[PDB]
Parts: structure tokens; C-alpha cells; sequence
């Protein structure tokens, strides 16, 4: 039918009274930026808002904020119609009132603090009956138009009168809250949303359809990762989106009742569900009711888990339910519960990376006041390990810490703080500064997953190495159906092998970052590091992950360190277990593996079989033009004077390593660092009785060369160049 | 708000007479080394002590005594007004009585061992209804001043007249004792402490502002370390200096 239906999807620009479409929409029924739209939803509501452009919206598909989306009785993917609406006039008075639960903590004048900044200049389309959301003073509260003078809906011209009459109105049944969880209170984990979005939505949101089909859904979701990712927070979002009943099973507080009680509490969670379906069961620290067959000792507790077990059989019923499940430890879950027709579906919500972090930090600082200094990104970067909870508390503890100096002043009269006291609380940067210095981030011991930084502009020479990386990562990746026609699968790895600091481990790093995807580096030390019974199961954890990461490139960088301690029974096992994971990766899941060696002589022949590391790339010391780039790469960070010469640098330091220069490189700065505190502390004597001197000369060049010395010996370069030669026979005899 | 009112905060000399400010805001109210300054605390209380210069007290606060502390029915982080006295007169007769469960173990010249050295050469300006707390014998009694003949305020010079009907008083329900706990007690471990005194002031002082702001403080406070560092008496001194409810769950 009419080309103004569309279908629902998320919001990008954060704003309330704003809506987007695709260009090629916005022609097709002929509306441009400027005007106003109306929006009719289910349960006969009507919206009205400004609409916008938006280059990533696809045309069949109508982003509008969750305020918008309440509005009008409506979620993602169900149909709204949007028509233009020129006969919008501006309005003589507006009567909005506060909605009681969301302001009885705070106290002042909400027509001063909230509306006033929330409609001066914004020209808001509004309908009556909306309910609008403010956030300020470290609050969001909602106001729900209750008259418009131009009624139904009108502008907000600054012509325009706008009371609120006091004392706040209650919730009406059907209005949900905004202070309730959604996607939008949940960052930086966007692929892992979708699976879970993927496959809840078709059973939960069209309930009828999947009963007709007779084709079987997901019924158990297991959500796992560290402690305080948000699985908590991810179930409670679906299932106030999709609408559906939410039921909550704490782990703890069931195990805290009584025997009987116990097994109790979970049927009657269950058969409310069945009830009131479509409907998602949370189990939430599923490892409390349900661990390992073995610690389970203790016979009450035994029957707590079967009796789960028949409850999950239990969905039989398959009245529109599904019943998710978080825990911390994956493996501390019994087997039994990860059976199919169970908790048959896995998602790994691992740790943000930088990008999403900062995702994060913008989610719980949107209602304080940030001052101008504040650089989140910059925050983002610092908070390396940090979890979402985390952030979430360093950012309350960072608003706690302006508080409290901002409390001083008003300490004088501590009895009366208002809300137009806590929107003109600003909060430093130094603020968040202090606020990670107090944080005890839990997750740095975590295997870090995400896609490098280090790309081809930071390593020097290797050109036509770097091209056969592409031709082994990045194009059967990008040009599969390629492959296909020429009848060719391509090698599962690729095996590094040359003398130290020659860059072996940044290619693994470029290499990702050319194909954009994600990377996991293990380094020899890190897998002797499990205990001699842990590490059977670590190394198929890690398998695992590259899975989940697809496509991604796992490495396993200084395998020296592990044929050393080879030629001992625990380093053994570890490599026959990688080497049986390897057979056990499929070509065709899109996991690349890279190794790495400063000691080709020792490596176990195994590992350079056909499918295996067959790849071998040799990669030596660098030559003269790499020289200039390793030089101009390390020092681009750096301010570095026009006298430098770097050619003549470079032919001086032939047999270098590409290390031994970022050796050079520091030893120099470090002078010229030197230089600079030392010039610092002249300057202040002749104060005492402005034109610092801040750039690296030739003389500190000059002198850290005086000092330099070659990590990598001749006797040691012809080995190697030899190597380079014979280290295919290794599969023979040793050479 | 005039310049008189102040933040409270911890003490620095040991001395219950003594109070701290810094010399920038000694200058602001015209105050030098040696003078008396008038205090004026919560429940519509007086305390009278000799005020100090001290370069680390910031600007806001003022270092005051457990003792000074608790005459003024105060805590920490709280305000007070100071204000120079110079209408202060030596005493003519003074008289203390001591509190009963201080006492009742020693017998004997409480005045000649514990009042006389404690006033000797002392100079000590003392309020009418003030307790003050004097240590010996190892032991630690808690003196109020229930007559001054010069009232309500007067200095104790060596000319001064004490007074002891030696038949102690019973506590007061307000008046909390110096034996409890404080911060006075713990040493070694400031730093931690710190950190323990931020997190707890803005949510157990101010609890108010948790109501309306809408934020999240810390719930859970785990302290941890070998046995005897300080763990449990570091949990009452902070309730106490909080004036918080204490639960103990052993
Ligand atoms: N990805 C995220 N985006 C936004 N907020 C997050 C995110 N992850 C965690 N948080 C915050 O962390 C807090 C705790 O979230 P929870 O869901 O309870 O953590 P968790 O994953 O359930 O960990 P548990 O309790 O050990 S199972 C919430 O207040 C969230 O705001
Ligand atoms: N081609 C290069 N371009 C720029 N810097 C390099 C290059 N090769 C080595 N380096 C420097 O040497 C450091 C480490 O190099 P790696 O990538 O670890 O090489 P490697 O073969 O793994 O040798 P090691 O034993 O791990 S240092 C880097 O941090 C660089 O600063
Ligand atoms: N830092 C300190 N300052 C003053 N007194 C201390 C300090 N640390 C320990 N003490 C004394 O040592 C005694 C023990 O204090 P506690 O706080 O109970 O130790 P603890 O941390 O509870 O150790 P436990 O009983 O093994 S848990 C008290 O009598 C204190 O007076
Ligand atoms: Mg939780
Ligand atoms: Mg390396
Ligand atoms: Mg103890």
C-alpha cells in the first residue's frame, strides 16, 4: 500500500522532536529538513516532529527516539505513517506538567531550570498527550502536554506561554517510563545486541506467526562475560523493547530460601511467565542455582538444578517465552543446562573496546553538567581495562568528587540545595582526572579482543610483504566468491620467523588493521602461565573467541620462549592442543593464524605443516630505505628539527635492528628531554637573580649514536640469513 | 554568610584550648598568635579557645580538638562561627566536677594531679557547661565546668580558685564521652582513612542531597589486612565521628 508507512528503528540523533529518513525518501514523498512531520501509530496516537536526513537510515525504515517511540504506542519494527504537515502554527500557551515519580526527589522551580532551556531556541513541534524528556541538574524527568492552545499540536515559538501549575500528575497505565532500560542506556557492544535482537525478535514481537510456522526458535539464551559487562542491563533492555513480560530469577535469593521453597519460587516464576506471554525469564548469576556436576555437593541443591532442568523441558508449553540466563563463569555453569533445547544459544558480551567505552562514559554523563575541558575521548583512551560498571562508577564518582568542592561553598547553608543548584554544578575534567586515580578497574587480566591501531604507516619496509599479507587475509576475506572460481582454499596461517625487533609482531598488528578485523595476541610466557591441569581448557577457551571474533586474526607471538622450555612436560601438551585446534578450525570460518619466532632453529617441525603455519615469511634486519622510514615512523609523534639528517643516519647504522633504532630514537629524546628539564631549571635561577627550547638538534643524534649499540650480532645475521634458506627441511631431519 | 563562619576539621595540636586557622583568614578576622576567640557550634552552644596559625588548615576550616569538637555539639565537615573575645576576665573561683565512669576506678587528689598541672601556667580560657579532659595515672577523666564566678567565660590564671565538691556528676544525654572511639585513636594509615572519610561524608552527611540528585554512592566498603592493622577500630571511629547509626554484625 501507501508509500508513507515505514518501519520503526533506532534513533542517531539523540534529540526528542526529531525523526529521520533517507534522502531518497525524503524525495519520494517529497519532504525536506526543515519540515514538520506528522507521525500516526498503533493505539490511535498521533506525533508530530521535525525530520531530518540521514545517510545511514535505509529508506523503508524511519529513525525516531524512544520519547517519540512511547508516544505513539510503538517499538522497533512495527509500521508507523508519516505525512507532512505545513498546517502547524505557533502556539499561544502550553500547559506541561511534571509527572510525579520523576521529580519527587528533587525540588525548585522546574519551569526555570528544564523548559526554559529545553524550548528556547528549539522551536519544538509538540502534540498533546506527548510526554517529553528533559535531562538537567543530574536528573531526567518527563513532562506530558496537557494543553496546547492551537490544539491538537502546534510550535514552540519563543512567543509562546508555557506554565506548569505545580503538583505533578501519576503514570497512566499505558505509559511506559523513560526512566526504564533500552538500547540506547547500553554502548559499545553493538554486534553482540544484534545476535541477541536477531533472535528474540521473530518469536517475541510476532508471537502468532512463529505458533503458526512449526519451525522451532531459540527458548534458552546464555549471556555471559565478566562481572558488570551489563547482561543484566542487555536482558532487561530486550525485553522493554520487544514489550514483553519480564520475570527476574536472582541466582542468590532463590538458593537463600528454604528446600522446598526453593524449588518453588522457580515454578511459579515459570508458569507467570507461560501466563502472561510473550514473556522473557532472567536468570540472572545462573552459577548461584546451577554450578559443575562436582561442586554441587550437597543433595538439596542437586534437586534445585533438575528441577530447573525440567522447568527449561518444561517449555514444552512453548507459550511465546524465552528464558535468558547471565553468569560470570561460563564454566562454572552445569553441563547439563548448556544442552540443546536448553540454553542452546551463546553470547559472549566481552569487555568495550576504546570506541565503546567512550560510548559508555557519554550514556552516564548525559544528565550532569560537563564543563568545556572535559575530553571523554581522552578519558575513554586512559581507561584501559575498564568495564562498563566501571565507568559507570568512576562517572558518579567523578560527579560525587564536583559535589563535594562544589558543597563547600554551599555548606555555609547546607540545608536548602536546589535543582537550579545542581544545574549550574559543573564538572571539571580534573574531576574525572581524580575520579581514575580512585578507580579499580576489574578486567585488565582479560583477554583484550578488539581491532589494532598499529597500521601499515607505522612499520618501515616490507612493502611486498605487506601485499602478500593482503593476499592471504584481506582477499579471501573481501573476494570469497574470487577464491571459488579459481577452485582454491586458501592456507589456514602464516609463520614469521627472523632476528629480534624486525617488526614481526607490528604485522600481525597491521595486517588486522588493513582487514579490519579483530586481533588476539598470546604470547609464549601467557600460555606457560596456566597451571599444567588449566591448560587444556584455556587453549580451546581461545579457539573459541576467535570464533565469536570472526573475522579475526589470532597470534601467537614469542613461540621462542615455549620451544625453549620444550627441549618439560607442560609446555608439550600446550602445543599438541594448539596443533589439534588448528585441525580443528575450519577454513572456512574466517580465523586466521599467525606465529612468531626470534628462533626458527628450535620451532617444532609439526607446527609447519601443510594447513598449518605453512606460510613461511621471512623477515630480516632492515636495509637502507626501510632504515629512513623505521626513523621517520617512530619520530612522527615527535618534533623533530629540519637539520636531521636521516639518510646518512640511516647508511651509519647498517645491521641495526628495527628496534635498535627506536633504541637511537629514545636515547636521543631522552637527551633532548634532559636538555629541556635542564633548561627549565636555568630559567628559573635567572627569575630568581616564555622562548623555551623544545625540538631535537643533530648534536643529540650525534651523541645517542656515540652510545648506540646492535642487539643483533653478525655470527647471528648469517645463521639467519641461512635459515631463511633451509627452514622448510625441518620436517626431515634437523638441518 | 559573614566571614566568621567555618568549616570544621580535624586537629593538628593535641592541646584541648587550642584551635587552627589559616593566617591568610587569621589576618581576614584581625586575629594574632596569642588571642581568644569565641566559638559559636550547633544547639545554641559556646566553647571559648586560643586560636593558631597553621599554613596546611585551608582557608574554609578550621583544626579543632574531639574535645573543642564535641562542646560544641558538632562534627566534622560542619560550620561554626568564630569571633575575637577580648571581653575575656581571669577567673575568680572555677568549679569542675568530674563524670562518674571516668573516676570510678582510681581514688585519691583527683584536683592536685589532674586539674592543677593541666591549669598550671596554662592560661586557659574555659566556658561555663564545657567538658574538658585531662590524661594521667593512666587513666583519662572528663571534667565540666558547671560554675565560673566570672560566667559565662573566664581564663584560668594561676590566681584562679578551683573547685571540687568531689561527688561526680552522672552523663548528660547528649554529651558524648572521649573515651569513644575517633579519629584521634587511629594512626599509621591517614592515606586509607582519606579515602574512607570521603566516601562515607557526602552520602552519611548529606543524605539529603541522595534523594534528589539521583546518583549512585558506594554501598559496600571492604576493608582488608593482616590482623591487629586497625580494620575494626577504624569502622566504630568512623560511626562515631559520622554520629551514624552502628550496627555490628560479628
Ligand atoms: N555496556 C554498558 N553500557 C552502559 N552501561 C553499562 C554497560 N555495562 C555495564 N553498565 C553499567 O553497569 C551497571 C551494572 O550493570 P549490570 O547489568 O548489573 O552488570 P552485570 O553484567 O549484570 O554484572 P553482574 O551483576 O556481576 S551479572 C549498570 O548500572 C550499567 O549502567
Ligand atoms: N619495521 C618497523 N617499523 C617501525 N618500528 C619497528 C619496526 N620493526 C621493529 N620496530 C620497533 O621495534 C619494536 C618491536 O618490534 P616487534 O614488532 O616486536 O618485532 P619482533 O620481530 O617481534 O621483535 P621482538 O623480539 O618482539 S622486539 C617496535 O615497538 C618498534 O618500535
Ligand atoms: N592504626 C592504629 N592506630 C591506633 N591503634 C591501633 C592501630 N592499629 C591497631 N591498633 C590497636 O590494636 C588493637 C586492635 O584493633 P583492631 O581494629 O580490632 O584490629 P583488627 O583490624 O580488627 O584486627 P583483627 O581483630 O585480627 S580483624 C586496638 O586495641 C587498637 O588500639
Ligand atoms: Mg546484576
Ligand atoms: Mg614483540
Ligand atoms: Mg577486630
Amino acid at each position: 500500500n501507501r508509500p508513507n508507512r515505514l518501519i520503526v528503528d533506532e534513533a542517531i540523533n539523540e534529540d526528542n522532536s526529531v525523526v529521520s529518513l533517507s534522502q531518497p525518501k525524503m524525495d519520494e514523498l517529497q519532504l525536506f529538513r526543515g519540515d514538520t512531520v506528522l507521525l500516526k501509530g498503533k493505539k490511535r496516537r498521533e506525533a508530530v516532529c521535525i525530520v531530518l536526513s540521514d545517510d545511514t537510515c535505509s529508506d523503508e525504515k524511519i529513525r525516531m527516539n524512544r520519547v517519540v517511540r512511547n508516544n505513539l504506542r510503538v517499538r522497533l519494527g512495527d509500521v508507523i505513517s508519516i505525512q507532512p504537515c505545513p498546517d502547524v502554527k505557533y502556539g499561544k500557551r502550553i500547559h506541561v506538567l511534571p509527572i510525579d515519580d520523576t521529580v519527587e526527589g528533587i525540588t525548585g522551580n522546574l519551569f526555570e531550570v528544564y523548559l526554559k532551556p529545553y524550548f528556547l531556541e528549539a522551536y519544538r513541534p509538540i502534540r498533546k498527550g506527548d510526554i517529553f524528556l528533559v535531562r538537567g541538574g543530574m536528573r531526567a524527568v518527563e513532562f506530558k502536554v496537557v494543553e496546547t492552545d492551537p490544539s491538537p499540536y502546534c510550535i514552540v515559538a519563543p512567543d509562546t506561554v508555557i506554565h506548569c501549575e505545580g503538583e505533578p500528575i501519576k503514570r497512566e497505565d499505558e505509559e511506559e517510563s523513560l526512566n526504564e532500560v533500552g538500547y540506547d542506556d547500553i554502548g559499545g557492544c553493538r554486534k553482540q545486541l544484534a545476535q541477541i535482537k536477531e533472535m528474540v525478535e521473530l518469536p517475541l514481537r510476532h508471537p502468532a506467526l512463529f505458533k503458526a510456522i512449526g519451525v522451532k526458535p531459540p527458548r534458552g539464551i546464555l549471556l555471559y562475560g565478566p562481572p558488570g559487562t551489563g547482561k543484566t542491563l542487555i536482558a532487561r533492555a530486550v525485553a522493554n523493547e520487544t514489550g514483553a513480560f519480564f520475570f527476574l530469577i536472582n541466582g542468590p535469593e532463590i538458593m537463600s530460601k528454604l528446600a522446598g521453597e526453593s524449588e518453588s519460587n522457580l515454578r511459579k516464576a515459570f508458569e507467570e511467565a507461560e501466563k502472561n506471554a510473550p514473556a522473557i525469564i532472567f536468570i540472572d548469576e545462573l552459577d548461584a542455582i546451577a554450578p559443575k556436576r562436582e561442586k554441587t555437593h550437597g543433595e538439596v541443591e542437586r534437586r534445585i538444578v533438575s528441577q530447573l532442568l525440567t522447568l527449561m523441558d518444561g517449555l514444552k508449553q512453548r507459550a511465546h517465552v524465552i528464558v535468558m540466563a547471565a553468569t560470570n563463569r561460563p564454566n562454572s555453569i552445569d553441563p547439563a543446562l548448556r544442552r540443546f533445547g536448553r540454553f542452546d544459544r551463546e553470547v559472549d558480551i566481552g569487555i568495550p573496546d576504546a570506541t565503546g567505552r567512550l560510548e559508555i562514559l557519554q550514556i552516564h554523563t548525559k544528565n550532569m553538567k560537563l564543563a568545556d575541558d572535559v575530553d571523554l575521548e581522552q578519558v575513554a583512551n586512559e581507561t584501559h581495562g575498564h568495564v562498563g560498571a566501571d565507568l559507570a562508577a568512576l562517572c558518579s564518582e567523578a560527579a560525587l568528587q564536583a559535589i563535594r568542592k562544589k558543597m563547600d561553598l554551599i555548606d555555609l547553608e547546607d540545608e536548602t540545595i536546589d535543582a537550579e543548584v545542581m544545574n549550574s554544578l559543573a564538572v571539571t575534567m580534573d574531576d574525572f582526572r581524580w575520579a581514575l586515580s580512585q578507580s579499580n578497574p576489574s578486567a585488565l587480566r582479560e583477554t583484550v579482543v578488539e581491532v589494532p591501531q598499529v597500521t601499515w604507516e607505522d612499520i618501515g619496509g616490507l612493502e611486498d610483504v605487506k601485499r602478500e599479507l593482503q593476499e592471504l587475509v584481506q582477499y579471501p576475506v573481501e573476494h570469497p566468491d574470487k577464491f571459488l572460481k579459481f577452485g582454491m582454499t586458501p592456507s589456514k596461517g602464516v609463520l614469521f620467523y627472523g632476528p629480534p625487533g624486525c617488526g614481526k609482531t607490528l604485522l600481525a598488528k597491521a595486517i588486522a588493521n588493513e582487514c579490519q578485523a579483530n586481533f588476539i595476541s598470546i604470547k609464549g610466557p601467557e600460555l606457560l602461565t596456566m597451571w599444567f591441569g588449566e591448560s587444556e581448557a584455556n587453549v580451546r577457551e581461545i579457539f573459541d573467541k576467535a570464533r565469536q571474533a570472526a573475522p579475526c586474526v589470532l597470534f601467537f607471538d614469542e613461540l621462542d620462549s615455549i620451544a625453549k622450555a620444550r627441549g618439560g612436560g607442560a609446555a608439550d601438551r600446550v602445543i599438541n592442543q594448539i596443533l589439534t585446534e588448528m585441525d580443528g578450525m575450519s577454513t572456512k570460518k574466517n580465523v586466521f593464524i599467525i606465529g612468531a619466532t626470534n628462533r626458527p632453529d628450535i620451532i617444532d617441525p609439526a607446527i609447519l605443516r601443510p594447513g598449518r603455519l605453512d606460510q613461511l615469511i621471512y623477515i630480516p634486519l632492515p636495509d637502507e630505505k626501510s632504515r629512513v622510514a623505521i626513523l621517520k615512523a617512530n619520530l612522527r609523534k615527535s618534533p623533530v628539527a629540519k637539520d636531521v639528517d636521516l639518510e646518512f643516519l640511516a647508511k651509519m647504522t647498517n645491521g641495526f635492528s628495527g628496534a635498535d633504532l627506536t633504541e637511537i630514537c629514545q636515547r636521543a629524546c631522552k637527551l633532548a628531554i634532559r636538555e629541556s628539564i635542564e633548561s627549565e631549571i636555568r630559567r628559573e635561577r635567572e627569575r630568581q637573580t616564555d622562548d623555551p627550547v623544545p625540538e631535537i638538534r643533530r648534536d643529540h643524534f650525534e651523541e645517542a649514536m656515540r652510545f648506540a649499540r646492535r642487539s643483533v650480532s653478525d655470527d647471528d645475521i648469517d645463521k639467519y640469513e641461512d635459515f631463511a634458506d633451509t627452514l622448510q627441511q625441518s620436517r626431515g631431519f634437523g638441518s
